[PDB]
C-alpha cells in the first residue's frame, strides 16, 4: 500500500486511549475561538429551545407551582378552571361568579414516523419542493432511498433510478454548478448485489463501470455526485473505487466528485491524509462530507460478534465529537484540495466549525449540511442574510426520495439517531439539561473524564472489548 | 337626520326574517362565481387541514383499525410495539424476535393563552418583527391593547401610548404610504373615560380633539389610522366623530382615515350607504374594514337584559355570513370612494371576496386582513407570488401590542371566537366535518333553512326575542 493507505489500515481498530489521546490537541479550540464557539452555540441552542417561548412559559408555571405548592395534576386543574372562567363573555359576570398484524404494524409505524424525514416519493416531487428553501440560500442533495441490493435485478433498478434522478436534478440545476446547484448522493451498496461481502475483482468489474457512468453523467450536467459512507468494512473498497474514479480522463479538471467520511471511525483522520494526497495527485478539489456516522449501534454489535481486537468506532459519543473537530481542522487547512461540507445538527459542532473556518469566509470555502426533517430549524438561524440575523453560511439539505418500499433502513437509522440519550437532538429536547451542558466543549469534557478516571480516552464503561 | 343616517337608525333592531330576506339576493353569488368560490375555498381549506398530511395519515390508521378491528387504545398499543421493534438496529435480530389562587390562576391562564395572539409587549418590539412577513407581501396594522378607559388618567395614558406608537410606526413606514406601509388602529373607548355611557357633548368636547390630533399626526407620517368598532350602542357616536373628522381642512385630499364596520349588525348595509355618501361629500377614499364582529356573546346578553324589541345583531351565524357577502359587494362597487379591507379567517369568505372583486385586480383595489395568531396559515396561501402558488393578494395583519396588564378583554374575545362551534377556525379543526360542509355557501344554507322551517331568516331556535 501507499504510505497514506497503509496508515489507514494500521489505524483500523487502534485502542481508544491511544486514538483519543492523539486527537485531543488537534481538536482543541484556541481559548479565544472556544469562547466564541460557546457563545454562538449557546445562542443557537437557546433560540431553538425557546422558539415559541417554551422556556419562558415553563418559568411562569413553576412560579405558581410554588406559590400554592400544587402538584402537576393540580396546577393543570387550576388552569382548566381559569380557562372556563375566561370563557365567560362579560367580566362583571365572571367576577361575581397473528404475526401479519405485527408485520403490518411495523410497516405502518415505519411510514407514519418516516414522513417527517422524506422529501418526496419521486425525484420530480422532491425537486418541485426545492424552491422555497433554495430561494433562502439553502441547497439540496437528493438521496435516492434503497440500499443493500440483494439481487442483480435490484442493483439494476437502483442504477436506473440514479440515472433518471441525475437527468432530473441536472435539468433542474440548469448550470447552477456543483456548489450553488443541487446534487445527488449514491450508495455503493445499491449498485452491486450483496455488496456487504463482495470481492474486489467483481466490484471493479461490475460496480465500478456503474459508478463511472453515473459520475460522467453528473459531470455532463455539472452537478455534485456524492459517494455515501456505509458500514466500516466497506471503507477500503470504497477508497479503491474513489481512487480509480478520480483518474478518469473524462473527469479531468472537474471538481464535482464527493465522498463522505465518518468521524466516529478511528481511521477518519488517516482517510483525510489519503484524500489530501489523492486530490493532489489527481489534480482536483474533492467535495468531502464530514459526518459523525449513522451506523454506530450496528458497528458495536458487529465487532462484538466478530470478537476482534477492538472496535473500528469510538465507544463514547464525546470521542466522536472530538474526532469530528480534529478532522474539521484538517479539512479546512487545504481549501485548494478539499471543499469541506460539514454535516451536523449539533449547535456546538456547527459553532465550532464556524469559528475554525476563520475570518474572511467566501461561499466556496465550505458549507454546512443537514438531514431533511432534522436540521431545518437550526439552519434557519444560519443560512440567510446577516441583516436578517442569520450567519450567511450555506447549508445543503440531504433530501430522501422514495416510497415506503425503500424507507426502512434509513428510517431505523433516524430513529436511533433521534432516540439516543447521547444525541444533541435528543438532549436539546430535555429541558432539564442546562444549555451550558448541552453545548459543552467535547475536548474539555474528555479532559474531565480523564482526570476522574485516571487516563485519557478510556472506553465506555458499559462497552468492554469484544474479547471480554 | 340625513336620509342615510335616518335609514341606519330605522334598521337598528329590525326583525331577522326581514333583515335576512333583504340581504339574500344582494349576497347571492352568480352561479359561475359561486362555483369558483367553492373550488378555491375547498382548496384553501384542504391545504390548511392537510398541512403535514394530517388527513392522509388519518386515512392510514383507519385502514388498519378495520383490518384488525382494534379499538383506539388498541391500535396505539400496536404502534408502540412497532416503534420498539423499529428501534432494534439490525433487521435480522428484529425479524428473529383561596380566591387569590383563583385570581392568580385566571391571570396566568390569560397570559399563557394570550401569547399566540400578541405580536409584542411594546411597539418597538412589534415593529422589529415586521420585516419577515412584510418582505413576503404582508402588511401590518398595530393594535395598541387597552380599552374602556375608566378614569381620566387611564384615557390620557392611552392617548400618550397612541401618539408614541404613531411616531414609531410612522418612522418605520418611512413614506411607504397608507396602502403598502403599516398603520395603526385605535379604540374610541380608550380615548374617553367611561365611553360606554358618555354623552354626545362631552365626547365632542373631549374625545374628538384627541381623535383629530392622532389623525393629523398619522397624516404627517402618511400612515393609515383605523377607528375600531366596539359595542353596538357606540356605533352612532362613532359615526358622528367620523363625520366631523372627514371635514378637517388639514386632512383634505388625504385618504388614510379608516373605519371598521361589523357585518353582524342589522345596520351594516345602511352604514355603508352612509359611508359612501360621506366619502362623496368629504371628497376622499375611506379605508373601510369589513369584519363580522367580535362582541356577539355580549351583544346577545346586553339585549336580553335591556328587554328591547329585538337584537341589533343576527342570532344565526350563517346570517352574519350572508350579511358580510352582501356588504362586500356594496363596498367593491365604489372603488373611487372606498378601499375595502376584508377581515376574515374563513376560507369561503376569502374565496368569495376574491371572486366578487372581479377580473383585473390592482393592488389598490382591496386587501384582506387577519388577526395575528389566527390568519397567517390561511394567508400564506394567499399573499405572495402566483409563481409560488399564491393568489398575489395583500393581507394586513392586525398586531396587538401590549403587556399582560392590557390583554384581558382582547384575549377573552379571541377565546370566544376560537372556541365557538360555529367558528370557521373551530370547524376546520373538526376533521369529522367534511370540507364541503365547512365551505358551504351561506346563501344556499339560508335557503335550506328556509325550506325546512317555513320562512326565511327565522331567529336561532335557542335565542328567543328578549321579551320572551
Ligand atoms: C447531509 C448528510 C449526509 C450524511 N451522510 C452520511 C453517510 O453517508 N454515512 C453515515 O454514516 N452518516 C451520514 N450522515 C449522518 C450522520 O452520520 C448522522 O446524522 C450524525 O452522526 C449526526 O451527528 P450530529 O453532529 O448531528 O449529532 P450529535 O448528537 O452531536 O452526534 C451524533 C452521533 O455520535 C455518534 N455516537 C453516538 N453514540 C456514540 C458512542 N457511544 N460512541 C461513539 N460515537 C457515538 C454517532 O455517529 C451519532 O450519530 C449524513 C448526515 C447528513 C446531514
Ligand atoms: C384586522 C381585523 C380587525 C378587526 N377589527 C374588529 C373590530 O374593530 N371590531 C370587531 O367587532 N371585530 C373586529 N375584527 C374581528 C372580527 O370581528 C372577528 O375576527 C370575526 O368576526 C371573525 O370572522 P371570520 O370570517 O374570521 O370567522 P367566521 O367563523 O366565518 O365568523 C365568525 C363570527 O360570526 C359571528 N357569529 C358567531 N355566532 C353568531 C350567531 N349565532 N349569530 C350571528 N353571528 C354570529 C361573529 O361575528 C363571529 O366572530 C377584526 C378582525 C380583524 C382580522
Ligand atoms: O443513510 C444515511 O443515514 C445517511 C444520510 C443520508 O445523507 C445518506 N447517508
Ligand atoms: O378588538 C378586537 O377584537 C378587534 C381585533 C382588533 O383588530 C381590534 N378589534
Amino acid at each position: 500500500q501507499s504510505v497514506s493507505r497503509a496508515a489507514i489500515t494500521a489505524a483500523y481498530r487502534r485502542p481508544e486511549t491511544e486514538a483519543v489521546s492523539m486527537l485531543l490537541e488537534q481538536a482543541r479550540l484556541p481559548q479565544p475561538v472556544a469562547e466564541q464557539a460557546h457563545k454562538l452555540a449557546y445562542q443557537l441552542a437557546d433560540k431553538l429551545r425557546n422558539q415559541k417561548n417554551a422556556s419562558g412559559r415553563a418559568g411562569m408555571v413553576q412560579g405558581l407551582l410554588q406559590e400554592f405548592s400544587l402538584s402537576s395534576q393540580e396546577g393543570v386543574a387550576l388552569m382548566c378552571l381559569a380557562e372556563a372562567l375566561l370563557r365567560i363573555p362579560d367580566k362583571a359576570t365572571r367576577d361575581a361568579l397473528g404475526e401479519p398484524l405485527i408485520r403490518k404494524g411495523v410497516d405502518m409505524a415505519m411510514r407514519l414516523m418516516g414522513e417527517q424525514f422524506v422529501t418526496g416519493e419521486t425525484i420530480a416531487e422532491a425537486l418541485a419542493n426545492a424552491r422555497k428553501l433554495e430561494e433562502k440560500g439553502f441547497r439540496y442533495s437528493y438521496d435516492m432511498l434503497g440500499e443493500a441490493a440483494l439481487t442483480a435485478a435490484d442493483a439494476q433498478a437502483y442504477m436506473v433510478s440514479y440515472q433518471q434522478a441525475i437527468h432530473a436534478i441536472g435539468k433542474a440545476s440548469n448550470g447552477r454548478g456543483i456548489y450553488e446547484g443541487p446534487g445527488i448522493s449514491i450508495k455503493l451498496s445499491a449498485l452491486h448485489p450483496r455488496y456487504s461481502r463482495a470481492q474486489y475483482d467483481r466490484v471493479m468489474e461490475e460496480l465500478y463501470p456503474r459508478l463511472k457512468s453515473l459520475t460522467l453523467l453528473a459531470r455532463q450536467y455539472d452537478i455534485g455526485i456524492n459517494i455515501d459512507a456505509e458500514e466500516s468494512d466497506r471503507l477500503e473498497i470504497s477508497l479503491d473505487l474513489l481512487e480509480k474514479l478520480c483518474f478518469e480522463p473524462e473527469l479531468a479538471g472537474w471538481n464535482g466528485i464527493g465522498f463522505v467520511i465518518q468521524a466516529y471511525q478511528k481511521r477518519c483522520p488517516l482517510v483525510i491524509d489519503y484524500l489530501i494526497d489523492l486530490a493532489t495527485r489527481s489534480r482536483r478539489r474533492l467535495m468531502i462530507r464530514l459526518v459523525k456516522g449513522a451506523y454506530w449501534d450496528s458497528e458495536i454489535k458487529r465487532a462484538q460478534m466478530d470478537g476482534l481486537e477492538g472496535y473500528p468506532v469510538y465507544t463514547r459519543k464525546v470521542y466522536t465529537d472530538v474526532s469530528y473537530l480534529a478532522c474539521a481542522k484538517k479539512l479546512l487547512a487545504v481549501p485548494n484540495l478539499i471543499y469541506p461540507q460539514f454535516a451536523t445538527h449539533n449547535a456546538h459542532t456547527l459553532a465550532a466549525i464556524y469559528q475554525l473556518a476563520g475570518q474572511n469566509y467566501y461561499p466556496g470555502q465550505y458549507e454546512f449540511q443537514c438531514l431533511h426533517g432534522m436540521g431545518e430549524p437550526l439552519y434557519e438561524q444560519v443560512t440567510g442574510k446577516v441583516a436578517d440575523g442569520k450567519l450567511n453560511r450555506p447549508c445543503r439539505i440531504s433530501a430522501p426520495v422514495g416510497t415506503h418500499e425503500t424507507l426502512l433502513a434509513y428510517l431505523v437509522r433516524r430513529l436511533l439517531e433521534n432516540g439516543a440519550n447521547t444525541s444533541f437532538v435528543n438532549r436539546i429536547a430535555d429541558t432539564s439539561l442546562p444549555l451550558d451542558e448541552l453545548v459543552a466543549d467535547p475536548v474539555t469534557a474528555v479532559e474531565k473524564l480523564a482526570q476522574q478516571e485516571g487516563q485519557t480516552g478510556l472506553p465506555h464503561p458499559k462497552i468492554p472489548l469484544p474479547r471480554d
